[PDB]
């Protein structure tokens, strides 16, 4: 069979190994929402606590798409400076793009801490206008029904992008991202799903909802920050220090 053939299962199989939650768990979890005591306790906690839970939640969430990264057929073969700029540009993108398999555009609701519920859940923070954003994002991708081949498939082309500025190999970047962008196409061929692309996101929309995101993650990070274990040294050192 094909190279392309056996990157479109490599992509698949390292996506299904990091994916952090099940799709089938999330669809039956969909009748689970927050009661309106529960919303009302999440309301009234301080924005200290809800900031503490949300940044534990974001950085294991992206700690599952570095491990994906990490399985990416060439991704370990990059030098470190290179691995670093791709991850630190696109790993908070491929979570926010993850988010749409676990909201609901029905209710407008996210599975939060065992739960559906709503934007409001989040009160605490001040930062409405943001997770508006972010709750509009995961509404318009949820009208795609990816399939968990295809969220595969765009998110690892979500981080191999050959014009992230301060890569020091772009040709090598190119032959991976070449390779993965003719993977994602043929495979749309083969299903008839080529009806998505003229749908996906304007490729400068993720890049702006994921800069404010972030902007604001590193001015609460600075008033209070939270430690972890680095998956990823280098990137944390980055981020963090
Ligand atoms: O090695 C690891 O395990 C590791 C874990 C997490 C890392 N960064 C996470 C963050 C955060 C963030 C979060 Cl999620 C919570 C609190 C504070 C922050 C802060 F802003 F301070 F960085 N924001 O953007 C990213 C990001 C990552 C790649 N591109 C953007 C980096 C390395
Ligand atoms: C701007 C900052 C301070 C607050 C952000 C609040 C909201 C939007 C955050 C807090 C916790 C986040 C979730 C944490 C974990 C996951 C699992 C991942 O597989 C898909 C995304 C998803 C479901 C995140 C979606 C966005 C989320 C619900």
């Amino acid at each position: 069979l094909t190279e392309i053939e056996h990157l479109v299962q490599s992509v698949c199989k390292s996506y299904r190994e990091t994916c952090q939650l099940r799709l089938e768990d999330l669809l039956r979890q969909r009748s689970n929402i927050f009661s309106r005591e529960e919303v009302t306790g999440y309301q009234r906690k301080s924005m200290w606590e809800m900031w503490e839970r949300c940044a534990h939640h974001l950085t294991e969430a992206i700690q599952y798409v570095v491990e994906f990264a990490k399985r990416l057929s060439g991704f370990m073969e990059l030098c470190q400076n290179d691995q670093i700029v791709l991850l630190k540009a696109g790993a908070m993108e491929v979570v926010l793009v993850r988010m749409c398999r676990a909201y609901n555009a029905d209710n407008r609701t996210v599975f939060f801490e065992g739960k559906y519920g709503g934007m409001e859940l989040f009160r605490a923070l001040g930062c409405s206008e943001l997770i508006s954003s972010i709750f509009d994002f995961s509404h318009s991708l949820s009208a795609l029904h990816f399939s968990e081949d295809e969220i595969a498939l765009y998110t690892a082309l979500v981080l191999i992008n050959a014009h992230r500025p301060g890569l020091q190999e772009k040709r090598k970047v190119e032959q991976l991202q070449y390779n993965l962008e003719l993977a994602f196409h043929h495979h749309l061929h083969k299903t008839h799903r080529q009806s998505i692309l003229a749908k996906l996101p304007p490729k400068g929309k993720l890049r702006s909802l994921c800069s404010q995101h972030v902007e604001r993650l590193q001015i609460f990070q600075h008033l209070h920050p939270i430690v972890v274990q680095a998956a990823f040294p280098p990137l944390y050192k980055e981020l963090f220090s």
